[PDB]
């Protein structure tokens, strides 16, 4: 197999800035403590590529977390925040956009190479937080 656009989110990557996520996880409905919990947490973000299926592995103090998956094709997660959400990733012109979708209720994460840096921007009705993060 030869060398992807896709292959450009590969690597170890590190938080380095978050922006508004307290206000994202409210719209979302995380609870209290695991807001404040999880918005101290500065995760690592590990991705890769093995042929269709890309990985994404966070890990931080406050969880571990794995997704795999192939783009358009429809998987079962398991969130940070422990909720259990039918997820969708495409990728849009280099951008990997996945919709997370429970309880009637559905988020979008964006995910993006801007220079050096990795930035994931989500947004829940209205509310939006920008994530920074660079290579480890
Ligand atoms: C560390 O607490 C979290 C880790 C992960 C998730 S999520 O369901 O994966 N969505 C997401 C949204 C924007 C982001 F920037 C990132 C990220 O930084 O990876 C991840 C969380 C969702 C809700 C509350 C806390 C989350």
């Amino acid at each position: 197999r030869g060398s992807h656009m896709c292959d450009a989110f590969v690597g170890t990557w590190k938080l380095v800035s978050s922006e508004n996520f307290d206000d994202y996880m409210k719209e979302v409905g995380v609870g209290f403590a695991t807001r404040k919990v999880a918005g101290m947490a500065k995760p690592n973000m590990i991705i890769s590529v093995n042929g269709d299926v890309i990985t994404i592995k966070s890990e931080s103090t406050f969880k571990n977390t794995e997704i795999s998956f192939i783009l358009g094709q429809e998987f079962d997660e398991v969130t940070a925040d422990d909720r259990k959400v039918k997820s969708t990733i495409t990728l849009d012109g280099g951008v990997l956009v996945h919709v997370q979708k429970w309880d009637g209720k559905s988020t979008t994460i964006k995910r993006k190479r801007e220079d050096d840096k990795l930035v994931v921007e989500c947004v829940m009705k209205g509310v939006t937080s920008t994530r920074v993060y660079e290579r480890a």
